[PDB]
């Protein structure tokens, strides 16, 4: 507690439809883009002495080199698959080809939705899963993973 | 009826292998080529004044950041998913996030193959499904379209 | 039509679909059957199809029709209605006079209970069409009509 | 805190969660619940939230806290343990009360048995939190402030 | 047998996260990289006659698009489809409509890991499927595709 | 006063054989028994109560269309179409008149086929097990909700 | 006639009738409902018996409590009837006969309420007609117990 | 002997033996079964009765009618094996034993067609052998009735 | 004239048991009974028929592999190994001859693991249920195939 | 010389009814007679034999945490809640005490709801099907266990 | 006391116990249990007879041939125990009360492991309790033979 | 061969092997199992490992020449053929015995019928080779050596 942290280095990965955020609707669904919420997110980081990058794609390849990019240089990741929850075994396997801890968020409640959505490639290997409490669940993990690696 | 129509923004999407159409075995599994069937469709909606777009791809992300281009800009989509229609929560997310309403069409009878090609991510969603009727089933899925939007 | 063979088509329609256009007709749809088959027999006409229609409650009237179409009929446009998902017997009579048929239902039965989502006849049928409304019955003649003519 | 209406906040812990920091705690933690709920009264109170807290190894107790909780609570926080799998009565006892909640573990569900997997009340909560351990109560604690007050 | 022979075609094709081999932890999981692998591969098929070409890759569409261009030009395909194995129906697809006989190759045995990884997409239309053999699972899928071309 | 109800029972297929076989062992009640004393109940309430029973599909069906603006309530006990007849659902479905689905037999007791029926998800309620008195329930029920008493 | 002691048994949240939105969900309470049925067997010469509890046990051990003693239970188990195996066993062990009511019609519900631990050992079941559901309960009690 | 009395009931479909294609089907009809069925039956005092029907009600009212007339049915439904309850309840409401038999294999066809209505309750069941399957019915129900 | 047929029954576990326990209430027909009478009647049609029963699976599968090129036609009663044995399935599949499945008891009146069998689909089809007279309508059936009478 | 055990019996609901009802039927054994005979069984072995039989799932769950660090061994049959009580297991899990799984009866022959237990796969072993003698082998096999015989 | 004939039947791979790394999964041997259980079983005036064997017909003969010679079965079948439809057959047949010993626990183990063909016709099973299993099953079938 | 510690393999053939290239061998395949065993025997002794063969039609004998291997044999080469659906006491005689293996099919089990998709064996087998005919054996030698020496 009493010396200066190490910088922690922490990937965002946001999966297909997510840049969708804020677009249709915004009285009725909302009116956060993706931006503003990883703008927000990267400046509470930054306050803890974390470095925070992101990664927003609809393209599975980009996600998995991303994560092979990451070897050895990213202490953690924060992780919304949207879609490819259920459906990219690919992602399950570059996650435990590169041994980072991960936490997987959801903005909705995939449990109240279809019964294909409540079934995840990625929850039994996560060190947790947020589900259904919006932009916040982004800084819920991002509260979680600094105490992990800080023991705090 | 008496007044001029309004022209209709029509976008067909296309999924994996429909490319190969006409290549093997001609005298056994048919000439015709996809262009063949979307220069044939582009000409048909034209005498209505339907202005139809096309993509196929086997690039799952091309089909579902054309369905996010489309946004605001189309009046209804035609998609053959091809083997994606089994596979591809992305796809049928992206269509419910622009809210441009649709018809599923294959050429094949899906029915009457494999177990696995029996469910779709995309038919509960869609305005209805057509397989089996080969090229043509283009054209119902255009003037099944084409009615619903012109109440006729 | 002139220069074609004249095509012989049967259509057959299941349970309930005489109730089309009946109930709260604002809310449902005004269209009856019989304003469907007027409108595709005259379609049918034109491309030199003589168009003949069934529609029954008796899930007997329909095979015994189907029987009678051996050697008679060139094909089919079936709307089994609910017995879509019950019916063996017009699987079998289907198959047992070998004449082509396709599957066609107003509604999207994928958007409705997962007891409709299987059907007795998709399988051996050339092709399905549901969700449409009734522009489905004339997809269907359209279909056949190439079929058959190879065009 | 002082420009804010007050919310009153229900948490609801279900079996065994009595025995948090009791066996082997070198091995499996040394944080009791009582360690858990004494700092999360304390973030609530900063921020005018009035916490209550029951937890219980008897069902009966958590369904009257439930019923007792209305129109008088404005959210539950809910870690209902073991009852997560079993009890029908719970997620009827939410739902007759009308209040939102957020369902919380401190374990990874998923990482666990099969049955651990299914929930009486994942679908209806506003939401679920599994893995995070004591910290989990503390994000729903968030979320609850950020929902209720539209920040 | 008297005449000298044909050269043979084969195509291999990697799917995701075997660009990894060799990376983590090499005194535990191996130290020998997918390149490692093919070098030794491409140098036994050619005392053989055949010219043995290679592509790995964490995108679906630049295996199918390979499965394309292989249409008339390759004999036969040894493949790991890695976790598109499970997934990709498009691969399934690609296969079929190009007609090339393949075999199915893993270097872990799938069978002894979790039970979503037991269902594969193109075991059913491989000629013969090898796992859990490791990296000599390749040299065996050549030498299965050598005697079944020259019937030896 | 009360307004006259018109009610329709309907009943399904092998019900005719009520009282038959081996009387002293399954019962001596007939379906005309039950249908005369039901019918007498119903009179008492000024309710006009209408029955078809068959072993013929089509007829009950062709009777519910027929039924379309002319009855207020059926009372249904389908017997073993309700566990295979989709084309029943859809006829009471399309009339849109409310009704009770009734069987004189604990379903719940019996074979596993016999736990689903394609009625039950749409009917008012469901009454089982309990013999001839379920249809009397079945019209107490049906007068209660069409007289909100 | 001979007096018929029948015990009434409702699970848990039916001590909510009446409570929520009552222009939208109805303002009947379950004393309500259990006030009627009292009167409507009494009439009849039934002495009727009520008790309903969130309190698994609560029930289980007045289950055991009738032997002897009740000569019919009719019972709406409520979220119960989905999970008590211990419920059917006490039902079984003091062999009571007994018909299972819900308010509710439990099959357009969602489908874990389709299934019951009671329904295949109760003379019968009543589903979806309301509070009457009791009445038709109790009709059919007196029927069986005085074979009228 | 005593005259046995015995009912053949034929399902959907089976009039159309013989029809198409019988170069690669087979010529026989249904007609030529049951009249070599009938004489074969009345060799051994056995009045034997046929109907085949395409309307389930036809079969389910013709084994209502069969009640205390009838000693014995064989019974081929076709596609009804998998699809008509009501033809159990007909066959176990008027209590007349009976056999299953199907001329083709139905366990070489789709799964839909291994499930039978019938097979459980029946005396036993014949698939897969032809019109001889009929003849072997009436064998085992004479031996059945006059204990041979 | 007929050319002789060769026709190999085979019976397999528990079969031995024919007729042993409570013959008052189970039976009193023995195995060997049943095949002395089918061996007579086969041999009023000039069928040679031939026999073996076993509680060891590999006496019945060395049975049919002795029989290729030998046997005209089987008939085959596994008992047990219906349900288990594949090993058998693939015997009957390597050596080509046709089969008849026979069981004297109705196998889909027990339990549900009794509904299932590894040779019901690719035999020339199955007789269950009644007694021990199956056995002569497989032979019937065998007879008329092999002559196309 | 031995160490004293200390071994707790959990039984769960229901269990208080052996005896009562149709005892010429059903036997005439009751709970009491049963855990009188065990602990004094036990009290032969050095075993100080402790017991509650419960219709309320929380006194079962209280007791087994009021047995950490002071309980040895436990002997239960949890009844109906065998079947659904996911809370009993996981406070067997947090106490750490082996314990071994009893019931009179044979689950195996019952429904098939029954053949499924949330404590089996965590328990020593479990012991079904033979009365009120399966309270005394689980009782020899905790003694064997702890005492290494 | 009359004496009981009881026959202990062991199937495969039940001989290898005490043979792999004695030291981690025990040093008893299959001939040590049943020598104990023999001697313990002697001193209650039961015989008692023994079979283990890798092959299925060794233990089916073996119980035919216990026919009216044997009061008692114990069976550990191991493996066989989720496939052979013939041991439970054989078992039916012979009509001799046995129960089912596994020395594992076999429900905290494969799935495949969960369900026998023998378990609901045995008096009872016992598993997961190693070798006491046997000598647990010898005193059950002394109680029930001798009414103690 | 000579610098290396000779390996003893064992090869294990299930139920019906033994009729390889009997029936229609101008349709299914000449080469006779004696034919395969006798050119993998060949192919082992030259790298130094001397391979011991059994086929059965009985499972017992299977089992007991498992039981026999222990600690005499280093590694099995197995195609159960039928035995790998059903025989658990296979997969217990190897867990038992504790030898490594690998199992062999010569059709691609894949490709046939469901209940051909689920092996007793698979899992606890070092790999398994399926559809590759009588070269599948060798290629289960080739891996055992190079898993045996590190090469």
């Amino acid at each position: 507690g009493s010396h200066m942290t190490q910088q922690i280095k922490l990937l965002v990965l946001n999966g297909p439809n997510l840049n969708l955020l804020g677009q249709r609707e915004p009285e009725v669904y909302g009116s956060k883009t993706l931006d503003d919420i990883i703008k927000a997110l990267t400046d509470e980081a930054a306050l803890q002495n974390v470095a925070l990058s992101h990664l927003q794609s609809n393209r599975e390849y980009e996600l998995i080199e991303k994560i092979h990019d990451a070897f050895e240089k990213i202490d953690f990741i924060i992780i919304n698959p949207a879609a490819f929850t259920h459906t990219s075994v690919a992602l399950r396997d570059a996650l435990l080809g590169v041994n980072i801890p991960f936490i997987e968020v959801h903005l909705s409640n995939v449990h109240a939705r279809e019964s294909f959505r409540h079934h995840s490639y990625l929850s039994d290997i996560a060190q947790g899963v947020i589900c259904g409490l919006g932009a916040k669940g982004y800084s819920f993990a991002l509260q979680s993973a600094i105490g992990k690696l800080r023991n705090i």
